[PDB]
RNA sequence: GUGUAAAAUGUUGCUAGCAUGCUAGUAACGUUUUACGCCC
């Protein structure tokens, strides 16, 4: 009854018990009765090695299988009677894991005495359980616009701006006279649509303060309007008294548009057109030049001043990203206060009425967009055409989910015939491409093939699948090219390269190709209205790089993205039900996003209360976002609760990194490890791959794993790689490139990290911290012992990236907070196939890749002594003398020792505050603070928490 | 994006026997669940 003592249940425990006994016997069958009333008596003997009480089953049935089942019934009943078998044994039985045992403290008495002296030498008692605007000026002599300062030397110090304007004018006249490649580029730009209303757009801008351009995508407009403004300003011989400032919302888009405008101008990058993306600047000449930058770089430059720039040409606003709307909200008042500035907002296809209404009903210009509506087809249309039904043959939820695929009427074509024949919907197959090919060959429509896959992972998977199906994946006849941010610029520049007809172009891309760039020859668009949704859930610190449906506005744009003049075809892979069911627009990301970084930015520019500023924005954000920004600023001691920016906050604002790494960079110079902190912050915030993985590789190679050395950490590997790269860069790069390739170095990532380290140390120098601590602290990896610099660097790392720590159980299988299973990313140095146990069973990662908290990246072993030092914002005490870390980690330490360790929590903040207050003398601290530095260097040593008992 | 053993279904052919059928299994088949152990 209670143990469901029947045949097809409760037998799992019996099977396991017999497996433990290894008895391979079964039921012997004996016939009883005639052939018309046949019965079988089955026998089985079971030996019990634990109770020494052998049992037997002798039961009858209508057949051999029935006899065996009847015997097993009585066997389970007798095993229960024996009180040795486990009851129930249903289909519900899992196997999980938890903490086994740490090395809780077990320190030497020296460190205990040091900690006691520190807690008594610093008196840290613990209990044992207004709206102004940024000034702007017109162009001025001896003043550089880019650097926002006075050059006071060179040529402008003695040369008037009018002379520079005349020089630019004569140079452009000579270029008009002779530059033939410029002639062909300008004729291409003239046949380009915007050159229709050249003068018109050159005048409307002077007419009004706020100017909105509106014209369908693919006009080649961003790369032309700024150049036309410069040309108009220089044709009057005034190019010196004019500069152009443009902001894109994506880094790679900014790089691409800068390269395009340089190539069309037939000029080397950095002469008259330059770009300043985060951690990279190629600033051009100070006068008569164009600047492209991301919104973040402009928000950074806003601190100094917009002096010396003529017109600002803010790019795509339909993105609705937080940065662009913040910039627009500031720029509204900026251009209202100063009537001599010209703000330009650019869109692609959006009801710009709200944008115009925001700026006091500003003019909404228009571009004549030649177009031809394209044939739009859906899943019913494609099932009518060439079959569409089959496919490749918190946990859950409620009934609120509606499957529109299964809610429809079968008034369409032979749905059952298509189902019984074939199809492949979720994964594309020969069907779609062959249908397009036959449509082209029968209706005579040679044209490019365009698809919008949501993510780079799916892009790579489908590219590999189509390469496997190379009969129709034949690049010689069916050219295939991806397009995404991650891939190098070589693929982007190859995409634009045309191919002869017959070599069909099948472009695989994502939301990037919907704007920014546009291929002229696109005819047929195969949309799936799927896009990446890399959302960070800061309310619980879970990442989700999932895929979500595109908005109806975006879907309409994609429908219009193809078919310039040719008919064009839209092969939408969705039903009309979902087509009309999804939201018309896209949810404003500004509504749901933490605003701590923007709060620090607004407090840096002394723009008054954040609440009032957010009220006077495009969309009044919900009070939760401003409240959470306030909470983060108050708890992190960047901004006081009384809207008073402490020097810590002002220092953090200038840092081009998130505050969670600025808090580490502050302490980096405190403990004489600033180089390590700069390198780690650059390698962490700038999400990048450490090593150049070769094709067909599933793990890290021999040297790729040996570079981490005895430390066996990817962060230590990166540090030593940077050290060897810089000592090699001390020599020539001709052999350095092949050496880095041999060492599996990413080269470009290393350059980025080095430049970021240089910029961070320059910023720290400007802050006031001494140069002496900013010296090389070279760490070797072959040493398996201890090194104070490296262990304090790792302790600071664990301080910063909280709560991205994890507990290792076995192989890839690791545990994360709230007891979540996870694996180790392939790029990590801790990837292998054999079972290895690490010296310390605690790891901290950088990123949580893949939505279902599975992939962890940037793993590095951490000392078991973090506990309360650098492991959390909260520590607790559990039963049976257990210290609780992040409510998912257990240590076994005396409450007195736990309180002693936890008393350091206010001390860290006090040290940070003192370091920020007096940057000039961080090396020469107060004597209790020198003792604190000494004790923290002593405590975080790798082989420290093992005294008394190594176990 | 996987294999092993166990159990319910029906199936392929065969087997010992009974007044064309029948009483039982056999080797194999796929389905569904169970755990065992991989790789992302
Ligand atoms: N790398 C390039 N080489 C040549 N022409 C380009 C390049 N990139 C863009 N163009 C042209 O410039 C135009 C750019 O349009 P775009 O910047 O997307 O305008 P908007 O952003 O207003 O839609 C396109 O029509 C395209 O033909
Ligand atoms: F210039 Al755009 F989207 F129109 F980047």
């Amino acid at each position: 009854i209670h143990g469901n003592w029947t045949i097809e249940n409760a037998k799992e425990r019996l099977n396991i018990y017999k497996q433990t006994n290894n008895i391979r016997d079964d039921y012997k069958y004996t016939p009883v009765g005639p052939e018309h009333a046949r019965s079988f008596l089955a026998e089985l003997s079971i030996y019990v090695p634990a109770l020494n009480r052998t049992v037997t089953a002798r039961e009858s049935g209508s057949n051999k299988k029935s006899a065996s089942k009847s015997c097993a019934l009585s066997l389970v009943r007798q095993l229960f009677h024996l009180n040795v078998i486990e009851p129930f044994s249903g289909t519900l039985k899992k196997k999980k894991d938890e903490q086994l045992k740490p090395y809780p403290v077990k320190l030497s008495p020296n460190l205990i005495n040091k900690i006691d002296e520190v807690i008594k030498g610093l008196d840290l008692p613990v209990v044992n359980p207004e709206s102004s605007v940024i000034p702007w000026a017109p162009p001025q002599a001896n003043w550089n616009t880019w650097h926002a300062c006075n050059i006071d030397e060179g040529e402008l110090a003695t040369t008037s701006i009018d002379d520079l304007s005349m020089d630019y004018e004569r140079s452009l006249r000579d270029r008009r006279q002779n530059d033939n490649e410029y002639r062909q580029f300008l004729e291409f730009r003239e046949k380009l649509p915007i050159a229709a209303m050249r003068s018109e757009i050159l005048t409307a801008i002077n007419d009004n303060p706020v100017v909105i351009i509106r014209g369908n995508t693919g006009c080649g407009k961003t790369t032309q309007i700024a150049q036309y403004i410069l040309d108009d300003y220089i044709c009057s011989g005034q190019g010196g008294y004019a500069n152009i400032y443009v902001t894109q919302p994506r880094r790679i888009s900014a790089i691409s548009v800068a390269e395009r405008v340089a190539r069309e101008r037939c000029e080397q990058l950095g002469d008259t057109v330059g770009y300043s993306v985060r951690f990279e600047s190629v600033f051009p000449r100070p006068y008569g030049a164009i600047l492209f930058c991301t919104v973040g770089v402009l928000l950074r430059k806003l601190e100094a001043g917009l002096r010396g720039v003529s017109h600002i040409i803010v790019d795509e606003i339909h993105e609705r990203d937080v940065n662009s709307d913040f910039l627009l909200v500031i720029l509204r008042d900026m251009v209202d206060t100063y009537p001599d500035l010209h703000v330009i907002l650019m869109s692609a296809t959006i009801d710009t009425t709200k944008f115009s209404k925001y700026f006091g009903i500003c003019p909404v210009l228009e571009v004549p967009g030649r177009a031809f509506p394209v044939q739009q087809f859906f899943l019913e249309d494609i099932i009518q055409m060439t079959d569409f039904v089959p496919s490749a043959e918190s946990e859950d939820k409620d009934e609120a989910e509606i499957n529109y695929n299964k809610v429809c009427e079968d008034k369409y074509s032979q749905k059952t015939r298509n189902a019984m024949a074939m199809l492949s919907e979720s994964d594309v197959s020969f069907e779609l491409l062959e249908a397009l090919l036959m449509h082209i060959k029968s209706k005579n429509i040679p044209g490019a093939i365009l698809v919008f896959l949501p993510g780079w992972n799916l892009i790579f998977a489908l590219m590999k699948f189509l390469q496997n199906t190379n009969i129709f994946g034949d690049t010689s006849q069916y050219q295939i090219l991806p397009c995404h941010s991650q891939i190098p610029r070589d693929e982007q520049r190859k995409v634009f390269e045309p191919v002869p007809e017959g070599v069909t172009k099948i472009i695989l891309s994502t939301n990037i190709a919907e704007t920014s760039i546009t291929i002229d020859d696109i005819v047929f668009v195969i949309d799936i209205c799927k896009a990446r949704m890399k959302l960070f859930t800061s309310h619980n610190n879970l990442t989700s790089y999932a895929t979500v449906w595109a908005s109806k506005t975006n879907l309409e744009q994609r429908k219009g993205r193809a078919g310039r003049v040719r008919p064009g075809f839209c092969f939408t892979l969705c039903s009309r039900a979902r087509f009309q069911a999804l939201e018309d627009n896209l949810t404003p990301e500004m509504f749901r996003t933490p605003l701590h970084e923007m709060a620090l930015t607004i407090k840096l520019l002394r723009l008054g209360s954040i609440h009032h500023f957010l009220s006077k924005a495009l969309e009044p954000p919900p009070v939760d976002a401003v409240i959470e920004a306030e909470v983060l600023l108050r708890e992190m001691r960047c901004l006081d609760a009384n809207d008073e920016l402490t020097p810590l906050g002002r220092l953090l604002a200038r840092l081009p990194i998130e505050p969670r790494l600025g808090k580490m960079m502050v302490l980096g110079a405190v403990f004489g490890c600033a180089d390590l902190m700069a390198i780690m912050a650059s390698y962490s915030s700038t999400f990048s791959e450490v090593f150049s993985l070769d094709i067909g590789q599933r793990r890290l190679a021999n040297h790729q794993k040996a570079l981490s050395g005895t430390k066996c950490s990817d962060h230590v590997a990166m540090i030593v790689a940077s050290q060897m790269w810089r000592r090699e860069k001390q020599r020539g790069e001709h052999m350095e490139a092949r050496f880095c390739d041999w060492k599996g170095l990413q080269m470009s990532t290393m350059n980025v990290i080095w430049d970021a380290k240089q910029q961070l140390l320059d910023l720290l120098q400007q802050a006031g911290f001494p140069e002496e601590c900013m010296i090389s602290h070279e760490v070797d990896e072959r040493i398996d012992g201890d090194d104070p610099v490296l262990d304090v660097s790792l302790a600071l790392l664990c301080l910063g990236l909280y709560p991205n720590i994890c507990v290792h159980k076995e192989k890839r299988k690791v545990l994360t907070t709230e007891s979540k299973a996870a694996l180790l990313h392939k790029t990590s140095v801790n990837c292998s196939n054999l079972a290895v146990t690490f010296p310390y069973p605690f790891f901290v990662f950088g990123e949580k890749i893949r939505t279902r908290a599975v992939s962890c990246k940037q793993l590095s072993m951490v000392s078991p002594l973090q506990v309360i030092l650098f492991g959390s914002r909260k520590i607790d005490l559990a039963a049976n003398n257990i210290v609780r870390v992040d409510n998912w980690l257990n240590f076994d330490i005396e409450p007195e020792l736990a309180a002693k360790i936890g008393a350091l929590k206010p001390a860290l903040e006090d040290l940070i505050t003192v370091a920020c207050d007096n940057p000039s003398d961080i090396l020469r601290l107060e004597e209790p603070y020198a003792q604190l530095v000494k004790v923290v260097k002593d405590l975080c040593v790798k082989s420290a928490g093992d005294f008394g008992l190594q176990r």
